[PDB]
């Protein structure tokens, strides 16, 4: 195995296949599987849940063979050498030699035949999108997925295709977000949950250039492509729980506000709350909503701002860092908040689209 | 007290205080007199005094209030709001537009004061230069030992020069600036944090540094602001008997080339104890590190050097610590012999001398 690459053809790649590698629980975890072969090297990484592939083309003299070689040691030799480097690359037994200028570098080889591989499975499912829309799925409900709950499908996100709909869920038991789009093709009903580094992988890989994501969905993988990068989880094993089942029933009682007005009261107030339980209240009233957060020491905050509503007045108790958490995923202009009563939770989506909505408990 | 202040003018004093366990020392002091608004921090080691003129109608008086919970509402508050503030009994109510703040207080007489000292010592000098003199040696301070008196940054005053001098026992920094006044030879120990703090607090603009020091006490003035610190009460070595007496052995190469050549020789050394061996030869030095993998890096570079071949290694952060702070074209390495300490300056400046000691690899 030989290559000779350009430093910055190399770089980025070394970056996303490293990306599922912290602390190796095992040696070869920590190691890319680098491959030439037809012309072209592949680079491997791998957590055993997901694998993020790269290929290089190569244009300068090369030979076939496979090795692994420890990733973020390889990365930052690539990363610290100057400039269009040459980076030429040779496998010699038990070392990979690594040279570039009058700097070299051997690096301890595990055989290729040891090297982790994903299964291989079967497509159900294919479509294409736009990166933005993938991006914009992806970051409408992230915020919302749990963190180390031992429900363990929580720690996920959903991924459903319904009619021309591609849809995002994440909860973590009080509240949640979900995202509707549209891609202009139909499509099958699949509902699958993605690992929580899987998520955060997908948004890994899109550039924000031109280049459209095409995804593969099988009963127990999920696959991505974006130009030269292939990107490949297995599926979460659970039931996500059901987002038409706790969107409130009849919240006709409906606040608009400005997004960012609401914001910094929400956040000025939350300087006042409970340092653990962040417990703030809201007064609705005609064309009017009044915030106030007090704290043991009897600190008290009070924000006022004028709305549009017609409501009966009511009074409600919410976590102020969940409420901020869905203003601040919603960066737009205004926010519909959509109210039952002070027992039931409210959905809060923002007033110019249906397209995401966001559900918060109440809290007493 | 009441006064009425533009949010505009409390945000970078409220920064400057917020720097400096005890609960009141979360408080920042807040005080009204003669038409101007006092704030102070205090860790009880050092303190910070900011002050903001009062234009608008205002009462005398005095409080402390939460110091973080105050500057973050302030800083809450949208751009180009109006603070108005009152002390009422326990509380101190703050308002703007139609947002209300209540904060608990302490009594402004259970507020600690430094000590009163006396100025035995007294400069001026710009910004630039007090910047340059702690930017040229902070890295070398030991930040945890035993020997307190390392634990920050010598002051001296020697001719009309301020130094610095930082050393951990292993690497010393020394720069010295001239300030063009006559000085008395005096050196004093500034605690890290205390020099942490000096440092925030010059913005690098054209404003003079004003500095008294006492026996036990330093303090700057510059535009609204006071900084007060106590001094570390030990014995500091004595960096002219640090320099080695006669590195013989003369070699220049490259800033940057010796930093990314150090920065990834340093990839394949031992995790936990980061050295390189460096070979010098005739116009040559050769980087080469290990690791208990059996991995290897090497590194070759050009550099300017006649004079006995050796081997010697060193601590790959001390010496990117050292051409870091130099950020120059080209450095000095002044080498004995493998087994001593090597001198690194700037290859066209004297101002500033390291001195790092061999690491055995
Ligand atoms: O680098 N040195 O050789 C060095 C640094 C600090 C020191 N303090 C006392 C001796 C000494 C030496
Ligand atoms: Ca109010």
């Amino acid at each position: 195995m030989k290559f000779t690459v350009e430093r910055e053809h190399l770089l980025k790649p070394l970056q996303q296949v490293s990306g599922p590698l912290g602390r190796p629980t095992l040696p070869i975890l920590g190691n890319l599987l680098l491959q030439v072969a037809d012309g072209t090297l592949s680079l491997t990484g791998t957590d055993l849940e997901m694998e993020m592939v790269a290929r290089v083309a190569l244009v300068q003299p090369h030979e076939p063979g496979a090795t692994t070689v420890p990733a973020r040691k390889f990365f930052d030799i690539c990363r610290g050498l100057p400039e269009g480097a040459e980076i030429a690359v040779q496998l010699e037994g038990e070392r990979m030699l690594v040279r570039s200028g009058r700097s070299r570098f051997s690096l301890s080889t595990l055989p290729a035949a040891d090297f982790p591989n994903l299964d291989d499975w079967q497509s159900e499912v294919e479509f294409t999108l736009p990166q933005a829309t993938m991006k914009r799925l992806i970051e409408a409900t992230q915020f919302s997925m749990a963190h180390q709950d031992v429900r363990y499908y929580l720690n996920g996100m959903l991924f459903e295709t319904e009619g021309e709909e591609l849809r995002t869920v994440a909860t973590d038991g009080h509240r949640l977000a979900v995202c509707s789009m549209p891609i202009g093709q139909s499509l099958p009903s699949h509902s699958v949950i993605v690992p929580r580094k899987g998520v955060i992988e997908l948004m890994r890989m899109l550039d924000g250039g031109d280049n459209p994501l095409r995804v593969q969905i099988g009963s127990n993988n999920i696959r991505a492509h974006v130009g030269d990068f292939i990107f490949t989880s297995k599926l979460v094993d659970g039931r996500f729980p059901d987002y038409r089942r706790v969107l409130p029933k009849n919240p006709d009682k409906h606040l608009e506000a400005g997004c960012d007005l609401l914001k910094q009261a929400f956040a000025r107030a939350a300087i006042l709350s409970n340092e653990k339980f962040r417990g703030v209240r809201l007064y609705v009233s005609e064309n009017q909503l009044k915030i106030t957060a007090n704290n043991p020491e009897q600190e008290e905050a009070e924000e006022i701002l004028d709305v549009t509503y017609s409501g009966a007045e009511m009074e409600i108790g919410f976590n102020v860092s969940y409420v901020l958490d869905v203003l601040n995923a919603l960066k737009c202009e205004n926010v519909r908040m959509m109210l039952t009563d002070s027992v039931s939770s409210v959905q809060i989506e923002d007033a110019a689209s249906q397209s995401a909505a966001y559900v918060v408990m109440p809290m007493r």
